[PDB]
């Protein structure tokens, strides 16, 4: 009677070599380690997984299979993946690991990613001839591999009996390499009866080993799962071959975790009928989950709701088809691995939402709250704040996932509207919620929400307080092809080089004192105005209520969290905000940089204002117009380099840069071109006219990618070549310069009728002035855009024909991402009007037109 | 009468292309950039020049040409070589860098090399567009070549009129593109009448330009200075091609500089009488030169000097024959580019010694003093401390420049030491000095304060108190061919990797509290031995006079100086003392490690000691022993890895490591044989026998190069055939597996007679224990050492031939650094007993025997 595990191994023996290469990854999941690696033998400490480990165990926890807690202690950690993924959990609070080391053995990697002040990686430690220790988790990833069965029998064995001891009404995850032979079942079975717990097979294991692991959360028929697993191996035998699913690695934070600074405390005055609310409306499913990760959110309790959000995305076919040498490149198809299953958001949520930002000395307080009293005076020189209206929200939604254009409409949603308006005013807030993206009830609300908030402080947008005009350094408005000519400008203002430093999460970086600051343009608000500001700045803005799903191993739930500081994104005014602070952050660098703030003022408890006030009112402005500033993207152009050793208020406001050291000097550039900004860079193009225009690029892989993804997940033919048409325009009037894609610009527009108009949306951008939904001809848009209404553009006479409409210099194209270099482009470039034919095929017979 | 630069320029175009590569850098000055180059590269922002024309400006400033002082003006700083130089001049207080940009045109690059605070480059900058500003130093560096003559004469007059307005009673340095058309001439005279001045030619400066610099501190012939570049311009075409003197680059420091903290405040109390005495001494050319370049040490006067020191070193012959394919490579010449010029120390003392040490935290100062006192009373568990005597000094100064040996012997030497003795007890210093390297008055001065500081410090060394068994963490005693095993029983205690950081110039490092702690050891002394001991530490290692050479404009002068903390390189106890120091601050940043020391410990000015002290009497000596200290050299095996990202302690004592930022983590070895300790790395050898050695090894060309280079500047052959014997004695007992080197060895050993004893020192290092300077046959003294008396060699039967003493594997071999790859070497290896011949028939006729 030998078992089928034991058939599975007898059968992967007797494989050839490369029969066996496509086995062992047939269908199983695997993390993209290519980042973590690169950055390794640089010697990169900071976010990257020590090895593929990390991601391994987060599979176990994020199932609650293991929820590692208090002192956690890693049996051969290795390099250490398992214990600094422990690190930065929860209930951890101590992280010992034990490994051999030596020749033929892993050794721990010392690392900075978050938590590491709790992690103890011990090498030289032979666990076999340890003496068992008193843990609340542990953790074992023992297990050598042999061809033979029984030596990995008698390793297995030799593991349990070793870890036993160490079990005591504590949590564990452990190893079992060979799980199908017989007396390793019986062994666990007796393992099973003392300590409970099962074995679990995980999908990032390859098929060319039968290891399961024991974890202690959860029971159920051991020897049912194992050949549940042996029968997975082996029908991946014959199964026809499938390349592993691609899974984004871990991202494990850097710094010094304090884990007593971590919990928050919730304003239950504020907050407290909110949550009633929901809680009555999801009484029948309401519970109080313990379990739950937060460790920097407040949590309030959770419901039970159906598991949304797939892992994948669905391609557009039309472009699919007119762009087949792309097929070919990772980061086109790389940009279709979205994920957005209640794994992927609790996953993105605990690396990037659930962190706390360390109070700003008093100093630097006083700066910023200098800095912003002056800013917002600056910004209401001439225009005053003013209320939005029912009228005007309807216009905006009528006009721009909607029945929000039949809630609108809807009388009884205004009912609810005015309802909740009226707890405002008496500083109350009832269904204020937001989401991390029941009936109509639930719509309603949040509809509602983000209607009350766009009519308190929607003047920001609406108004324009952050033009060029009006802010200086703002760019609202302007549009994607100005935003070069903008650069281009202050390029002219003589001083040091331009830097662009990225924030890494900004809207999680916002503190309590940036909230406190964006407050003060209350102030000049008529009082019914200010009243409902004042609600929303407090009520829903310094006290947020969230609602955010996670996976169980019941069910998917909802969660209802709250937090005071941070930038709610799924909230109304997140750029004009994102925008302010960011200006005033980086007026104080620049302040830095020129000597007028130090160190010692930054911790100066009490600093002097006559210092701050005299560099405001006699460079402010002048130092406003160094900069280009939309949300918490920045260009700025400082009087010197001085600049990019200015860290310290930087770093103390929060504002931590993105993938570079906290303390490593800033670089710039001089040549304006190479600046990046509102995801593009810009160059300038002299046409054949002799005239220059100055147009927005990217990499053309970031390009191909977002137009073959369409809209609406079961999208049919007339909306996916509409979608493909309005990427088509896109690309004609702002990338025109790229070969391929006003190629594959002409390749899509034939094969696309012209009585259609171009449908939805290309991307959602505020500075997407969307000329490319239209009823005309591209040429002629063309030349409203680039000469006509272009401000830059002298002479105003218009091009005729299209190839006096520039390419880029041609190693230029190159260097962005253009395919014309390979043969397999100049051979996509002759197979045009058959991949042309081809799709005109699928439409059927209507409007087709041709072009070159 | 078309002049001398006019014949110059017209035969320089006149010129083949490789015949003006030739000519252009035949005999001239150049800077090594390969480092900087590198290190630019790859982003780093400290230390480096950002061009060569920071030696260059360097070059005048030295001879005090121009003085940089105030405020600095840069026209046409580009890059900002000059601009960064300043920014570390004592006078200094602001530089402003004024250069164009755009194309075709250098940008100022962002450093933080010391001084950056106060540098403000701006691009965007035309000189020619910018109005004349008030400052106290204007630099201008603009010329750009023409062939035409005419043409440079126009840019050159162009700049001359620029730049005069900017002049007034200020310093300058300004270059002048071309200065023999008689034009610039006639204008340079007018210019010299009215500004003062005089041209100046720098060595730095191809051959391929006339350029020249109007520098403001000098008087002379304008015409007379251009015809002497002219001719010796024209010598440089006829004459032999002579590649370029290659000079060491700049090192320009890093950090903020704060100037008002830089001057020293002298206890003129304590050192009053030293400079009186020297100033007596030396009354007939004593003065105080106001334009001494000391902004750290106290400057309290100077006298003439004749000038000493080269600026090359003087090569072994023998060796050098015996080395042939070694005169091929770089670094065994290289090392031959010592500078000990005045210009050389002079550049060393404001790189490295002119720098101040913050003060550290008040929490810091408490844990250094509790872990010192402890570390102490450790120390003397044993032993006492016991004074010297003049017999035991003696006897050193007999069996170890040594007219010693004679002054020892002179009774009124004695007399002297007795007669500044007597002053000690009272308090008083009369003629403690020591140099930065008369009759014999200063010869005896020197050296008997020497004695003194031996007679009260001396028993640190001489009774062993860093021995492994004292102090658990020394190597003391030890020798070279026992520090590879005492690595290798260190890696075999568990914990984190074995950490091995440098100290950027650790006795500069030296605050006032580590010489405060380092007093303490005068506790355990009897009164007697106490006041001579705090003399010495009160007296000269607190309150240090140092001479020091320095080139002037008129000669060569002494400059007297003196500086409270730091350590006295020159001065009895540096070993031992650094080697306290230093295992109190290794222990000090393992408790950073380990978690009992915070930040916020460090801050605290009321630290808690009951902490610090369990950890020392529990752990202390457990941690002392995971440690190899000698002198400012570590090897530290922490009990995890948390020691790597341990910093805060360690940089606020002062010691901040070498070539890594100052707060990027440690990286260190699990492999004991990758680990750097005492200029070395070892590696296990298992012999054919089966045991097992544990050898030291360094990268070849390091041996090679130094043994290249003979003692005694102006040495005869009987020597340096001895000297080179030395050397090869010694490679075939420390280097034996070394393949070159043994085969090297027996060339060296063939080629020098046998009645002739090895004579000097190979290397001054105090783990030489000299053991190839012998009467005795090398196998015989290699039994002794490696098997006899090594106590990690258990079976103790010797060898009887010399290829059971094994070699390197061979890869292993050939990446330290040999060279028996390269088909050079192999023939090399086959020209071994012509080279043989070659060297014994410059010798003579004696003792020959052959080596294989
Ligand atoms: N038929 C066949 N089986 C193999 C081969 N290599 C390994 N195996 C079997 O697969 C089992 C586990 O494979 P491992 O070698 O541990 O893992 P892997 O998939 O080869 O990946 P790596 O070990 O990292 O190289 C072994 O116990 C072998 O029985 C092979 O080349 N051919
Ligand atoms: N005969 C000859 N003269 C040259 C050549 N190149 C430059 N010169 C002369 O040398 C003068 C200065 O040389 P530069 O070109 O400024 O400097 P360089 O030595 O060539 O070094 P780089 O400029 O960095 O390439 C010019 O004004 C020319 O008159 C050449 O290739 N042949
Ligand atoms: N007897 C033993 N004692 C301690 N560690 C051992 C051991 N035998 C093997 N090991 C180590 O256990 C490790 C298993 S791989 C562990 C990977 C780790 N969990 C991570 O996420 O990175 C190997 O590196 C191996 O060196
Ligand atoms: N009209 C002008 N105004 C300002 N700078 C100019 C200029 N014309 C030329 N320059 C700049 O002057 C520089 C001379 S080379 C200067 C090197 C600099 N002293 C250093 O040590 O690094 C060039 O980089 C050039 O770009
Ligand atoms: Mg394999
Ligand atoms: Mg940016
Ligand atoms: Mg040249
Ligand atoms: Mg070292
Ligand atoms: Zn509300
Ligand atoms: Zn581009
Ligand atoms: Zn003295
Ligand atoms: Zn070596």
């Amino acid at each position: 009677g030998e078992t089928l595990g034991e058939k599975w191994k007898k059968k992967l023996n007797q494989l050839s070599r490369k029969e066996f290469d496509l086995y062992k990854k047939s269908g199983i999941t695997e993390v993209d380690r290519t980042e973590a690696k690169e950055g390794l033998k640089r010697g990169e400490t900071t976010h990257h997984a020590v090895s593929r480990g990390s991601a391994k165990l987060q599979w176990f926890v994020e199932r609650n299979m293991v929820i590692p807690e208090g002192r956690v202690i890693d049996l051969g950690c290795g390099r250490g993946g398992w214990s600094y993924y422990c690190a930065g959990l929860k209930k951890v609070t101590e992280v010992r690991g034990y490994t051999k080391g030596g020749p033929g053995h892993e050794e721990p990697v010392p690392m900075s990613t978050y938590g590491w002040n709790i992690v103890k990686l011990m090498s030289g430690k032979d666990v076999f001839y340890l003496p068992p220790e008193k843990c609340d988790t542990l953790l074992c990833d023992i297990g050598e591999s042999s061809p033979s069965p029984t030596v990995e029998e008698s390793r297995t064995i030799r593991v349990l009996k070793m870890v036993e001891p160490w079990l005591k009404n504590n949590q564990f995850c452990i190893k079992v390499l060979n799980p199908y032979m017989p007396t390793v079942i019986e062994h666990l079975e007796r393992l099973q009866r003392k300590h409970g717990g099962m074995l679990v097979r995980n999908p990032l294991s390859r098929n060319s080993t039968h290891e399961m692991y024991w974890i202690s959360n959860g029971t159920g028929n051991i020897v049912s799962s194992v050949n549940m697993v042996s029968r997975l191996l082996l029908n991946r035998f014959t199964m026809t071959h499938r390349r592993p699913t691609i899974e984004k690695d871990v991202d494990l934070g850097a710094g010094t975790r304090h884990v007593n600074a971590e919990p928050e405390t919730p304003n239950m005055d504020v907050i407290g009928e909110r949550i009633k609310r929901i809680k009555e409306e999801h009484n029948s499913t309401w519970h109080y989950d313990d379990e739950n990760p937060y460790k920097t959110w407040a949590y309030h309790g959770s419901y039970e709701v159906k598991a949304t959000g797939s892992a994948s995305s669905m391609i557009n076919g039309v472009v699919k088809l007119l762009t087949k040498p792309w097929d070919v490149v990772p980061m086109v198809t790389q940009m279709a691995m979205t994920d957005t299953t209640p794994f992927g958001q609790q996953r993105v949520f605990k690396e990037k939402v659930d962190t706390r930002t360390p109070r700003p000395l008093p100093g630097t307080r006083k700066v910023m709250e200098i800095t912003a009293e002056w800013l917002w005076r600056t910004l209401g020189r001439n225009k005053r704040p003013r209320l939005c209206t029912r009228e005007e929200f309807t216009k905006k939604v009528r006009t721009n996932y909607d029945s929000a254009k039949a809630a609108v409409e809807d009388e009884e949603f205004w009912k609810l509207v005015d309802r909740e308006r009226e707890l405002h005013k008496l500083g109350k807030c009832g269904s204020c919620v937001y989401n991390m993206m029941g009936s109509r009830a639930i719509w309603y609300m949040w509809l509602g929400v983000r209607y009350l908030e766009f009519e308190a402080l929607g003047f920001l947008n609406e108004d324009h307080w952050f033009s060029r005009e009006n802010s200086y350094s703002g760019v609202e408005g302007e549009g994607l092809h100005k935003l070069g000519y903008i650069l281009r400008d202050i390029s002219k203002i003589p001083g040091g080089a331009m830097y662009a430093d990225d924030t890494a999460g900004w809207d999680t970086r916002i503190t309590e004192d940036d909230l406190h600051n964006e407050e003060k343009i209350i102030q000049q608000m008529d009082p019914e105005h200010r009243q409902l500001a004042n609600a929303i700045f407090k009520l829903t803005y310094q006290n947020k209520v969230v609602k955010v799903q996670r996976p169980t191993p019941t069910g998917t739930v909802m969660d209802i969290i709250s937090r005071k500081d941070q930038r709610g994104s799924g909230q109304v005014g997140t750029y004009g905000l994102n925008t302010f602070t960011n200006m005033e952050a980086q007026l104080v660098r620049q302040m830095e940089g020129e000597g007028v703030l130090t160190k010692a003022d930054l911790e100066n408890p009490h600093l002097l204002e006559k210092k701050i006030t005299q560099w405001l009112e006699t460079k402010g402005v002048e130092r406003l117009k160094r900069m280009a500033i939309s949300g918490d993207d920045c260009v700025v152009k400082p009087i010197d380099d001085r600049f990019a050793n200015a860290l310290l208020a930087l770093n103390d406001m929060g504002k931590v840069r993105k993938d570079i050291p906290q303390w490593q000097p800033s670089k710039g550039w001089h040549d304006w071109q190479q600046v990046p900004f509102c995801s593009h860079h810009f160059h300038e193009l002299i046409m054949k006219d002799g005239r220059k225009l100055v147009v927005p690029c990217r990499p053309q892989d970031e390009l191909i990618g977002r137009a073959r993804i369409s809209q609406g997940a079961g999208w049919s033919l007339r909306e996916t070549a509409c979608l493909g048409k309005a990427y088509a325009q896109m690309w004609s009037l702002m990338y025109f310069h790229r070969r391929d894609l006003r190629l594959a610009s002409n390749a899509i527009c034939s094969a696309v009728p012209v009585h259609w108009v171009p449908t939805s949306r290309t991307t959602w951008s505020i500075h997407a002035h969307h000329q490319w939904m239209t009823t005309e001809d591209m040429l002629t848009v063309w030349n409203r855009v680039w000469i006509e209404e272009n401000p830059w553009m002298e002479d105003k006479t218009p091009v005729t024909t299209w190839e006096n409409v520039p390419y880029l210099g041609k190693r230029e194209d190159q260097w962005c991402g253009s395919l014309i270099g390979l043969t397999s482009r100049a051979t996509w470039a002759q197979n045009i009007p058959t991949a042309i034919q081809q799709v005109r095929s699928l439409i059927g017979n209507e409007e087709f037109l041709d072009y070159m």
